[PDB]
């Protein structure tokens, strides 16, 4: 590893300096900033002042790119859910570039659900072994009391399944597939489906578990959504304005860098 | 006078010395009262007292509920709230009195609305203060998974409203009425409604604000629904036996001793 890396969070989150990401990168360096992914989910380059297809070069390294409702997407993203997990094939990384950071709040957090699944009591582990839950995106946002949605939408989002307990390709670690977006457990009553993932959302989401991200004008933020849940916190005022750029790749894993 | 022996700085104390298989008098019983205005959880430890006694000394404190699902009320439990929020005459005291108490969890956890109401945020201390809240039970249990009621039950347990600041008749302590049972702010749109209760639930029940309550063989645990959100932890394994004598009485300030 040469890549300059300056831990954020003992093991969650991570800076990375010294690149100029207005160029595109070499194979290995983004080798380098996936191996380094492995060890902290969350890397941060500082000081980025690329435009959008600067940015969205930069993501397409990693995976295939993805591609009112400001207010719908502002709140839900309040609760913590890894993105795209109410798809078949969810989100691989994410990324964010800050232009104007609010004063107050406004932060993004990050709760890692590798050490979540680390921690978790032996009989809490045992349950969870080979379950499936099920992720639904209407429900969320019903939950999050969101009710309207054109029938094309309910279709083309229709509910799916994923395995909870999760093996990352790049370093081998057991992780939660924990998200907002997951209702219930396949196979099991919904009651005791629903208190077994709020359980484990209390317990993953415990402060041992979560890196808060105090964000920097221009701060370039990568994320594993397969090893995390994140959320957006409010700012303080909600009038002060948040402009953030936001790219996703998907986690094709038939997908081969060129 | 009352022997009160903090169990906790602000939230719960011990009352030893008291033999609740008799009448007390009505200073006790105002003794009693004025402390929980300090302590909304009273731990009366070593009460063998039976189901009469127990509900005569609930009844020297409001007029008790009548009533009127074991594994729905278990895992809804788990959840924090504040009994029978989602009647439009909710809970004053609740007691329960332990019998078999298991050896790994159960613990009853106690968070206390008044000290999350003094802390918060300058900007979320102005908004709270005029709003009401939606309490339906029936919501709380589909967001539990349950989804089975009568349309008899419905109706008799139609969804309610109460004020989100409190002002307690005891203490005059202002304090947040947060409970599973809510769902959303009277006059606003649902979503920002939801998003508000979320952040002050988070708020209200991180650590600084709870009690674990250890549970002991025939502790009477006696707690002010008027300054509380309460919820029960699963005990490990869920098999061991686990018994507890309930009471409780109702808010009514017509009510006179
Ligand atoms: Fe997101
Ligand atoms: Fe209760």
């Amino acid at each position: 590893m040469s890549l300059n890396v300056e831990a954020a969070h003992p093991f969650i989150a991570a800076r990375i300096h010294g690149l100029d990401l207005s160029k595109p990168l070499s194979d290995e360096r983004i080798v380098e900033i996936e191996q380094a992914s492995g060890q902290y989910p969350v890397l941060i380059f500082p000081r980025q002042y690329i435009d959008d297809d600067q940015l969205l070069a930069f993501a397409a390294g990693f995976g295939p790119l993805q591609v009112d409702r400001r207010r719908m997407n502002n709140l839900t993203s309040r609760r913590w859910h890894s993105d795209a997990s109410y798809l078949p094939l969810p989100a691989r990384y994410s990324f964010l570039l800050s232009y104007i950071v609010p004063a107050v709040g406004g932060q993004t957090q990050f709760a890692d659900m590798r050490a979540a699944y680390d921690k978790l009591p032996d009989h809490l582990r045992k349950v969870v072994e080979g379950l499936s839950c099920h992720y639904d995106i209407m429900a969320s946002r019903a939950a999050a009391g969101f009710y309207d949605a054109s029938d094309e939408e309910r279709k083309a989002l229709a509910p799916c399944i994923h395995e909870l307990v999760r093996t990352h390709p790049i370093s081998g670690r057991k992780s939660l597939y924990l998200s907002s977006h997951a209702t219930h457990v396949v196979g099991w009553p919904e009651p005791e489906g629903r208190d077994l993932l709020r359980e484990l959302t209390e317990f993953a989401t415990q402060p041992q578990f979560v890196y808060s991200h105090e964000w920097s004008v221009r701060d370039l933020v990568m994320w594993d959504n397969r090893a995390l849940m994140h959320r957006g916190r409010p700012h303080i005022p909600e009038t002060d304005v948040r402009e953030m750029h936001r790219a996703t790749t998907l986690d094709d894993r038939t997908w081969t860098r060129g």
